[PDB]
């Protein structure tokens, strides 16, 4: 619907759009994928920073099959920071790699297994009738960037989660 599309544009529209269609066994397909994912993932970043949310840091193995690094959330003057990674599906980029969060696994009932956070039933649509033009980027902006908007300010109200330090230091 037009409220869905206005609020995918406007969260996503100076993220560079991805065009290769390869998954990480497509060997110089892939390469040329990984220059696009870098390309989005650090315009995205340099976008956070002008806005006053540099939220999140990723870096890949040698290969770009499986990422790593750590999103920061802030809530009442607390920042809080979690560890997060996900490995690189073989049918990427249909496929949505699904982010772990491996620090809250079995510590709460939000988590599947391997501390994979669940995004709505509303993120796979979205994923899938973008295709190929969505990337890691666009992973963290629509799926884990709502999710911690959610899901942290509760586990802070639940007292599951501690933060890492004050905001303003
Ligand atoms: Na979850």
């Amino acid at each position: 619907g037009s409220m869905a599309d206005e609020a995918t544009r406007r969260v996503v529209s100076e993220i560079p759009v991805l065009k290769t269609n390869a998954g990480p066994r497509d060997r110089e397909l892939w390469v040329q994928r990984l220059k696009e994912e870098y390309q989005s993932l650090i315009r995205y970043v340099e976008n956070n920073k002008n806005a006053d949310n540099d939220w999140f840091r990723l870096e890949s193995n040698k290969e770009g099959t499986r990422w790593f690094g750590k999103c920061w959330y802030i809530h009442d003057l607390l920042k809080y920071e979690f560890d997060i990674e996900f490995d690189i599906p073989i049918t990427y980029p249909t496929t949505a790699p699904e982010i772990a969060v491996p620090e809250l696994d079995g510590k709460t009932a939000k988590m599947y297994r391997g501390g994979k956070i669940c995004l709505t039933d509303h993120f796979k649509p979205l994923w899938a009738r973008n295709v190929p033009k969505f990337g890691l980027a666009h992973l963290m902006a629509l799926g884990l960037g709502p999710w911690l908007a959610v899901d942290i300010p509760d586990l802070i109200q639940k007292g599951v989660i501690h933060h890492k330090e004050k905001c303003n230091q």
